[PDB]
């Protein structure tokens, strides 16, 4: 599924992301948008063998199950596939964990490089929420 922006907004605040871990909701948004363009079937490889999976490129070595990643930890107990879901439950829990091992959204390089020190506010501007 491509979500439309206000449409993850609304997802992403009901599965409460608005200020958790006191991220306002663009900054979730604005991380998806460039992680994923929205797809919750979005999956890309990283350098290091493992494969980021979903909205919010979730990693195989160290918060789910893919099957081919040596070293993964598994430590959301998911199997990666199912963070490809059209209902984006799994990847909003699985990333309230990353969200909270001590380097808050730093642990998507997309964020840190993309979203931080930027107006995230626009993202969702315009919604609904
Ligand atoms: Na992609
Ligand atoms: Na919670």
């Amino acid at each position: 599924k491509v979500f439309g922006r206000c449409e993850l907004a609304a997802a992403m605040k009901r599965h409460g992301l608005d200020n958790y871990r006191g991220y306002s909701l663009g900054n979730w948004v604005c991380a998806a948008k460039f992680e994923s363009n929205f797809n919750t079937q979005a999956t890309n490889r990283n350098t290091d063998g493992s494969t980021d999976y979903g909205i919010l490129q979730i990693n195989s070595r160290w918060w789910c199950n893919d099957g081919r990643t040596p070293g993964s930890r598994n430590l959301c107990n998911i199997p990666c596939s199912a963070l490809l879901s059209s209902d984006i439950t799994a990847s909003v829990n699985c990333a309230k964990k990353i969200v909270s091992d001590g380097n808050g959204m730093n642990a998507w390089v997309a964020w840190r490089n993309r979203c931080k020190g930027t107006d995230v506010q626009a993202w969702i501007r315009g919604c609904r929420l």
